[PDB]
C-alpha cells in the first residue's frame, strides 16, 4: 500500500477498463442479436449464418484495433506515459458512449474497432507506466496489478449481466424486457463513468510524468521530486543513477540513428526483439481466448442456460482470484520459473483432456473432465503466463528499444491472437482431440523455449536486460 502503489491504481483504472471492453459485449450480445433482429428472418432467432459472420467480425475488429493501437501507442508513449492514460481515458469515454447508442451493425463495429484501439493503447502504456513508477524490487508485485484489473474487469462485465433476464430462448417470439432493452446499452455506457474517475485521478492527486520520461527530456530536478515521492525518501541517487544511465545510452542511441528497425539488422539486438516477440505471442498458444471469446460456444453442447451462466461467474472469479498469488509469487520465486510452473499446469491441463476426448468423444466422463480441466488451465494460466508477460516485456529491453520493442511484442501478441482463436474454433468442431492435442504440445514447446533461451529478469535496473550488457550496449 505504498505510494508507488496509488499511483499504479491510477492507471489500473484503465486495466479494469480493459478487462470491462474484452468481456462486456460477449456478456449481453444474444440480446442485441434479437435487437438488432440478425435472425429475425429465419426460425431460430439466435443462431443462424448471418449471427456467425457478424460476431466474427465484432471479435475481429477488436483484435484488429488492438493490433493498430499497440503499433500507434509505440509512438504515442514518446510524448508522455501520463499523457497516454489522459488520451486513453478521454478515448474511451467517447467511444464508450457511441456504443451505448449503437443501432445498427455497422456502428457497433465501428465502435468496437475504436474500443480494440484504446484496449491496444493500454496494452503498453499500463504496463509501462507501472515500470517507471515503482521500485525495482517491487516491480513484478505492482505489475501484477496491472493483469489483476484486467480481470477484476471481466469479473464485472459478468457479474452486471447476471441483472439481465439471463438470456432470450433461441425458439421463442418474446420480445426484450423493456429493462433488459436499456440495462444493455448501459453496461455499454458504465466504463465512460469509470474514465471520469480515471481522469479526475490523474488530473487531481498523480499530476507528475515518470522519472524516467521526465529526465529523458531535461526535467531533472521534477524528476527527483517525483522519485523521491514515490521512494518515500530524501536518498535517491542510486535509482537516479540507473536513469541517468540508462537515459545517457538513449543520448548515444539517436546519435547512431538507433531505430527498432535498424537493431533488427543488429544481431544482438536481434536476438533480444525477437525473444521478447516469440515469448508475447506464445501466450494466445494457452488457448485462454479460445475461452474468453467463446465461453459460451464451448459448453453449449453439452450444458444449458443457466449452468452455462454460472460456468462463466465461477470460471471469471477464479481467474481474477488466483491473480493475486502472483504478486507475492512473481518476485519471491522469480518469472521464469512461474513460467515454466505454468507451462506444466497447462500441460496438465490439455493432455489428459486430449486423451479422454481420442478414447471416447461423448462420454458423460469426457464432459466432466473437461470442465475441471478448465479451472486447472484458468488457474495456471492466471496465477502465470497472464500477470508475467506484461511485466517482463517492460524488463527484457535496453533502453534504445525499450519502449518500442515492447510495443512491437505487444502488437504480436494481438496478432497471434487472430491466429489462434479463429482456427481454434473451426478446428474444435470438428475434433477437439486434435486441438487439444496441439495445444499440449504448445505447451511443451513452451516450456523448452522459457527454459533455454528466457533469462530471469528480477530486481533488474531500469533499461537494463540480462541478454545484454551495458559494455555491450556501447560497442552498439
Ligand atoms: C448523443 C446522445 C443521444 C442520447 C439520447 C437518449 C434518448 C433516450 C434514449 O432512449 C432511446 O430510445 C430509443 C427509442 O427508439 C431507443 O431506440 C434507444 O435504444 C434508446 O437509447
Ligand atoms: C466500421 C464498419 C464499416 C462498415 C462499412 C461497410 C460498407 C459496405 C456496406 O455498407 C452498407 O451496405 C448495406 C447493405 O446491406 C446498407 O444497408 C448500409 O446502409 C450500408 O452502410
Ligand atoms: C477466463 C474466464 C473467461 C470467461 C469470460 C467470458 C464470459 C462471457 C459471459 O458469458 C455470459 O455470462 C452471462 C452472465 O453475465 C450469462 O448470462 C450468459 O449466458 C453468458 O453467455
Ligand atoms: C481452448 C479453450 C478450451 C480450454 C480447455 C477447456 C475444455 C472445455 C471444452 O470441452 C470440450 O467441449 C467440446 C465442445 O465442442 C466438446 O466437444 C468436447 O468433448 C469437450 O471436451
Ligand atoms: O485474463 C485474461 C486475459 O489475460 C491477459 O493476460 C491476456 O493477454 C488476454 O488475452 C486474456 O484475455
Amino acid at each position: 500500500f505504498s505510494t508507488s502503489f496509488k499511483y499504479v491504481l491510477s492507471a489500473c483504472i484503465a486495466s479494469f477498463i480493459f478487462g470491462y471492453q474484452v468481456s462486456v459485449l460477449n456478456t449481453i450480445k444474444n440480446f442485441i442479436v434479437v435487437e438488432f433482429e440478425w435472425c429475425k428472418g429465419e426460425k431460430d432467432r439466435l443462431n443462424c449464418s448471418n449471427n456467425t459472420i457478424q460476431s466474427s467480425f465484432l471479435l475481429a475488429s477488436v483484435f484488429i484495433g488492438a493490433v493498430l493501437g499497440c503499433g500507434f501507442s509505440g509512438y504515442l508513449v514518446q510524448f508522455g506515459r501520463r499523457l497516454s492514460l489522459l488520451i486513453i481515458y478521454n478515448f474511451f469515454f467517447l467511444v464508450s458512449i457511441l456504443t451505448s447508442i449503437t443501432h445498427h451493425f455497422h456502428t457497433i463495429l465501428f465502435a468496437r474497432l475504436l474500443s480494440g484501439f484504446g484496449i491496444g493503447l493500454v496494452t503498453v502504456s499500463v504496463p509501462m507506466y507501472i515500470s517507471e513508477m515503482t521500485h525495482k524490487d517491487k516491480k513484478g508485485a505492482y505489475g501484477v496489478m496491472h493483469q489483476l484489473f484486467i480481470t477484476f474487469g471481466i469479473f464485472v462485465a459478468v457479474m452486471l449481466g447476471l441483472a439481465m433476464g439471463e438470456g432470450p430462448k433461441a425458439d421463442s417470439t418474446e420480445p426484450l424486457t423493456s429493462f433488459a432493452k436499456l440495462w444493455w446499452r448501459l453496461m455499454f455506457l458504465f466504463p465512460s463513468v469509470i474514465s471520469l474517475i480515471g481522469i479526475l485521478a490523474l488530473v487531481v492527486f498523480f499530476k507528475e510524468e515518470t522519472p524516467y520520461f521526465l529526465f529523458e527530456k531535461g526535467r531533472i530536478e521534477e524528476s527527483k521530486n517525483i522519485l523521491k515521492k514515490i521512494y518515500e525518501t530524501d536518498n535517491v541517487d542510486e535509482p537516479l543513477n540507473a536513469i541517468k544511465e540508462a537515459v545517457e545510452q538513449n543520448e548515444s542511441a539517436k546519435k547512431n540513428s538507433l531505430s527498432l528497425l535498424s537493431a533488427l539488422k543488429i544481431p544482438s539486438y536481434r536476438y533480444v526483439i525477437i525473444l521478447g516477440c516469440l515469448l508475447s505471442g506464445l501466450q494466445q498458444f494457452t488457448g485462454i481466448n479460445v475461452l474468453v471469446s467463446n465461453s459460451n460456444e464451448l459448453y453449449k453442447e453439452f450444458l444449458d442456460s443457466h449452468l452455462i451462466t454460472i460456468l462463466s461467474v465461477v470460471m471469471t472469479a477464479v481467474n481474477f482470484l488466483m491473480t493475486f498469488p502472483a504478486i507475492y509469487i512473481v518476485e519471491k520465486l522469480g518469472r521464469k520459473t512461474l513460467l515454466l510452473w505454468g507451462c506444466v499446469g497447462v500441460l496438465v491441463a490439455y493432455l489428459p483432456t486430449a486423451i479422454a476426448n481420442e478414447i471416447n468423444r461423448n462420454s458423460n466422463f469426457v464432459k466432466i473432465l473437461s470442465i475441471v480441466a478448465t479451472f486447472v488451465m484458468i488457474i495456471s494460466f492466471a496465477v502465470s503466463y497472464g500477470p508475467v508477460l506484461w511485466i517482463y516485456l517492460h524488463e527484457m529491453f535496453p533502453s534504445e528499444i525499450k519502449d518500442s520493442a515492447a510495443s512491437l511484442a505487444s502488437l504480436v501478441n494481438w496478432v497471434c491472437a487472430i491466429i489462434v482463436v479463429f482456427p481454434s474454433d473451426i478446428i474444435i468442431k470438428k475434433s477437439p482431440s486434435i486441438l487439444f492435442i496441439v495445444f499440449s504440445v504448445m505447451s511443451i514447446l513452451t516450456f523448452f523455449f522459457i527454459f533455454f533461451f528466457i533469462k530471469e529478469t528480477k530486481g533488474g535496473e531500469i533499461g537494463t536486460s540480462p541478454y545484454i550488457t551495458m559494455e555491450e550496449r556501447q560497442k552498439h
